[PDB]
């Protein structure tokens, strides 16, 4: 028992960091197959990092003002032999296949998802933690400077789904940066201006397995033979800074498990919404809405009796 | 900016982890160099263990008495040709060398020191997360039965420090475990009885950490120029559950780069030990004492 922040373990992703130069700078990359990804200002210099245009920077390079290295475990080497650009990231091709490249896949986490990040530092893996894209689209992480080209990813049957590059810290312990399709979560730009975040609410269905998690646990005293049926409770939500509330197999399999109803956790957020009466919910006072319900089934995995 | 739980890298201890099977049903295991490490409890039924005796349990069984395989990875079968007890644990010797093994030491954490934890089933990692050693030698993580054997480290200059071979779970969300020479955190035992477990308290230099953390990030309402002195505050402290503050480096780094004295994180404490009152920190509503000194100079630098 017990439920903690977990992260995939970065094993399979550590082999993929490399250290990508161009000019004065260096940032850290992806190295996948014959493919190295990275942040697109590794062409900005400490000039233009302000405002820059990216589309001139771009055919001002060559296969040459780009140097790849591998620092950890079998180093490199590595001849950039194709570049381009695909949105804020910049993809280059490389004459080596990388021979630790996992099983994997690319896709975009829908706000509320959670996810691992391998944060690093001059293409050495540093830290690994666990994010969740807010309902903003942005992630409330730990960067420092040095730390872009970052990345998170999730771990299901084998295969590793890589869904992040960080690019930029918004705000105070406010990050963002891209899918591996160049796209930004958010939709910020990859330049220094102030871009204003949208203002981010409790994601229900976390906070509901969140809840579930503390029955199974040993802390019931939230739950009341009290009900709010789901379309009332969201009439609630859009004026309480809560996300709808949307059933789903993970969540039944909980409420199966425990004999509590879902119906029952929505009017328990409601109450605890309106303060805790000073009790806690495994240790916190606050409603927490980062472990998602596959975070939780896989915490409290057990044998289910047909 | 921004702090979080957060672990080192697990890829050198991946590399190491190894399914270990007796009789019967399996644990995990660590293999460096020719030695394979799990906990002893392993050459053990089901039914009854409540009081058993070790010593006959280890020469009952013999050398190929234990299957270790490597399942993630390069996979192997590993002969064991040796094997022997050092405390809580079961070191065996087997024929290969693990061609994986990373620099590394041995340590023993002390109470309030974090270190990251691969949790590992049928020697298979699976998730990584950071642990506390709470003041009563226990931590807050999160284990289900087959666990056992996973394995807690921290990293420093390219050496794996292996400070924690998991052992058992006590009472819920609490569990313990042994260091690498066998001796077990808070003098526990490979028993199924409520031991009685210490009271706890709260980690002082560590919620002084994260008080640090806090204003390096832009909170800093709690900040007052109140000041209480060290020996004042570890006379409070006991009659409070809390631990003793005792001065160190990385707190001075942490007081220096803020402008913020020890004995004002001290009076904050004070403040903020009786209630919140509406007010948070960091997003939290209690006094956080899992980051230690060296955990937020990483994360702020
Ligand atoms: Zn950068």
């Amino acid at each position: 028992s017990g439920l903690v922040k977990m992260s995939a373990p970065s094993g399979a992703v550590e082999n993929c960091i490399v250290q990508v130069t161009c000019g004065s700078m260096t940032l850290n990359g992806l190295w996948l197959d014959n493919t190295v990804w990275c942040p697109r200002h590794i062409m900005c210099p400490a000039d233009q990092l302000t405002d820059p245009n990216y589309d001139a920077l771009l055919i001002s390079k060559t296969n040459h003002s780009f140097i790849v290295q591998k620092h950890i475990g079998a180093q490199a080497n590595l001849r950039v032999v194709a570049h381009s650009m695909v949105g804020v990231l910049l993809k280059l091709t490389v004459d080596v296949a990388n021979p630790s490249t996992p099983a994997y896949t690319f896709s975009t986490v829908k706000p509320g998802a959670s996810f691992s990040v391998l944060a690093c530092y001059n293409g050495k893996p540093t830290g690994v933690f666990t994010v969740n894209l807010r309902h903003n689209s942005t992630i409330k992480g730990s960067f420092l400077c040095g730390s872009c080209g970052s990345v998170g990813y999730t771990e299901n049957g084998g295969v590793i789904n890589f869904v992040y590059m960080h690019q930029m810290e918004l705000s105070n312990g406010t990050h963002t940066g891209s899918s591996f399709d160049g796209v930004m979560y958010g939709a910020f730009e990859d330049k220094q201006t102030h871009q204003l975040q949208l203002t981010d609410k409790y994601c229900t269905i976390n906070v509901v397995a969140w809840l579930y998690a503390a029955v199974l646990n040993g802390c019931k005293w939230f739950v009341k033979p009290t009900r709010v049926g789901i379309v009332t409770y969201n009439e609630w939500a859009l004026s309480n800074q809560f996300t709808e509330f949307v059933g789903t197999q993970s969540i039944d399999m909980l409420a199966h498990r425990t004999g509590v109803s879902v119906e029952q956790m929505l009017a328990a957020i409601q109450s605890l919404h309106a303060g805790f009466q000073g009790k806690t919910i495994l240790g916190q006072s606050t409603l927490e809405d980062e472990f998602t319900p596959d975070d939780v089934n896989m915490q409290v995995m057990g044998v289910v009796m047909q």
